């Protein structure tokens, strides 16, 4: 079995697929920075989907049963079901996932099932209209992405919801999204926001933790806890008495999960990475394909990349955190 | 005066082990079968001095530890233990001096160890059903003379927590009279998970009650509060009682490891440096270190060397182990 420093196998893998958005969200692509300027990607420089196959078969054959396509927002890739075909076709990888905002699923969401997507986290910061627009600056209202989630429902898909939940600002909206996707039926999970300061420590200012997100909840709900799926379960869950539909709360910063982790990414110009926090450039897997490789030569490369990984970054800041406070 | 290991973590405790010794012979510590009438103990020479400790712990306090836990062994089978704990007193920096016992000699050692300065007890307790304790401990002790010991501490000012290790088919049923009992007398308890490593390698989940497993048993039959933590990273997840206002903790050590924010050293009875309670072979001689004559400030040298190559995160290893084995 193939493992890194810290002992943790490889289980997933990130797959970004474009650079590209139609939100301009201010945590991750600010206008300011990502403005009519900016030059994305251009098209040579993306890995074909022939590439990403030979890289996720390769993966496939070193440990990794699932899949998650992101960007960038993923919809923005043309032909995308191609890739999820060819993913598809890949016999050690079980699941495939997809994380989009949602807004181009009416366009797309039927050619990619029918290709064999039938799973998708729709990111979703806000249900009320007014602050959602103001979050994602590109006049896009929370209505209108409440109406893909619901057309990909009805297609047959299965959708779950990523909420990244601010203080000051994206506090308000736990309740009202709960209570609404309970009569949908659809599994809702509020995620920790992350940050660090100057100090290397975490930012503990605008994040509302798992234990603050629960006392508001259990005030408007009668709340159960669901013993985890499988151990070493990144969300916690909790089911509602009358209908038994469940929402998740990630604890992103209370509560660190590195040791765990078993996560590899490739970012949308071919690059790996071990961890979604990165100083550096990682390994050049676009140069290496292109300048003519064996399968069972790239086989080597990542796992070479893999046994030397050793990424603990949210543990890290937890331990400055022990180690400010002093 | 702060120094990191190579994760990241500060020093900050020191546990001392001071016997190895015990007047019990529990189970999943000190079975009969491995140390039945034959087994040799050390000998006396080859335990620490209380000046040798006395020492350690000083040069200890210049490097960052705050805190100081003694243990064993049961430390209360160490003859004069009173001296130590004196000279600990005098050592500044060191905020924070412990003992960890089986508790059944308090009323023999409590005051001698109050006078000299101790403040602070944790009593291990497994059972308050005395044919249950009895059998848990193999050396015929009733869990009433523990309770009676208990409260012979706390009436000479001691403050007595309580930690009780939890084993599923064992003293699961333990938890309700233990929990009522000690929010009575006003007394923290806290419930430690068993932590054992099966075949294989990751944990055994067997024996083996959960966090969440074990506080749902809890608020069946209390009506509980969650308590916000002291500090990040805090050992247990306290709880309060609503009637009252009595305190007590869950310790997830299996369900959720706390290596990242591990910040204790240890020494062995018989003198080797630790970087974490499990540990396949044997630490660096501090013991044969001192004896062959250094300096207080090669001592500290050695110690901060011995922390700053430290990496040691057992529970996250059996944790890794544990997703890998799944597959
Ligand atoms: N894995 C792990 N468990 C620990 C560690 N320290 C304490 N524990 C657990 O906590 C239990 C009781 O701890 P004590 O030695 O009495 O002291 P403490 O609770 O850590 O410290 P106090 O806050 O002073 O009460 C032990 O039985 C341990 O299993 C540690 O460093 N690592
Ligand atoms: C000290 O060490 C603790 N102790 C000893 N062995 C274990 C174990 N396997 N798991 C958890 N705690 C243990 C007991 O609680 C005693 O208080
Ligand atoms: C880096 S986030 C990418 C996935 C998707 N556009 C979402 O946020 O919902
Ligand atoms: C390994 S525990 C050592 C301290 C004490 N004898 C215990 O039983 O509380
Ligand atoms: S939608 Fe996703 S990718 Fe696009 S900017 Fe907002 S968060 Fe980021
Ligand atoms: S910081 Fe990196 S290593 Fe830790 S979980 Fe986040 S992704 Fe994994
Ligand atoms: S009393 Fe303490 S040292 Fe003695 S066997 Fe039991 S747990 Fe271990
Ligand atoms: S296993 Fe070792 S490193 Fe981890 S917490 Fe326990 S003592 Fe610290």
């Amino acid at each position: 079995q193939i493992k890194d420093k810290l002992g943790r196998p490889i289980r997933d893998l990130r797959l970004s697929v474009t650079d590209r958005c139609n939100f301009r969200c201010d945590y991750c692509m600010p206008k300011e920075v990502f403005g009519d300027d900016f030059v994305f990607l251009p098209k040579n420089e993306l890995l074909t989907f022939d590439e990403m196959a030979r890289i996720a078969k390769v993966y496939a054959e070193l440990g990794v049963k699932k899949i998650r396509i992101t960007g960038g927002e993923p919809l923005m890739r043309r032909d995308l079901d191609v890739l999820i075909a060819k993913l598809n076709q890949i016999d050690g990888i079980e699941d495939i996932g997809l994380t989009t905002n949602g807004l181009l699923l009416k366009k797309h969401g039927q050619k990619l099932y029918d290709a064999g997507l039938r799973r998708i986290n729709v990111s979703l910061d806000a249900i009320d209209d007014t602050l959602f627009q103001s979050i994602n600056n590109r006049n896009i209202k929370a209505t209108t992405i409440l109406e893909q989630i619901d057309y990909a429902t009805s297609i047959g898909l299965n959708v779950k919801v990523n909420v990244v939940i601010q203080k000051g600002i994206n506090d308000d909206q736990i309740i009202p999204m709960l209570e609404y996707f309970k009569d949908k039926h659809i599994e809702i999970r509020f995620i920790e926001f992350m940050d660090v300061g100057n100090d290397n420590g975490w930012d503990f200012s605008k994040v509302v933790t798992k234990d603050e997100m629960l006392t508001m909840i259990e005030q408007h709900f009668e709340i159960d806890p669901v013993e985890p799926k499988y151990f070493g379960e990144v969300a916690k869950y909790y089911r509602h008495k009358d209908n038994g539909v469940q929402f998740g709360l990630i604890t992103s910063v209370s509560q660190s999960f590195c040791s765990t982790c078993t996560r590899a990414r490739l970012s949308s110009d071919g690059k790996f990475y071990g961890c979604l926090f990165a100083t550096v450039d990682g390994f050049n897997v676009k140069a290496f394909i292109r300048s003519g490789v064996t399968d069972e030569e790239l086989k080597e490369q990542f796992k070479a990349l893999w046994q030397i990984r050793d990424d603990r970054y949210s543990d890290e800041r937890t331990a400055q955190t022990v180690a400010n406070r002093q």
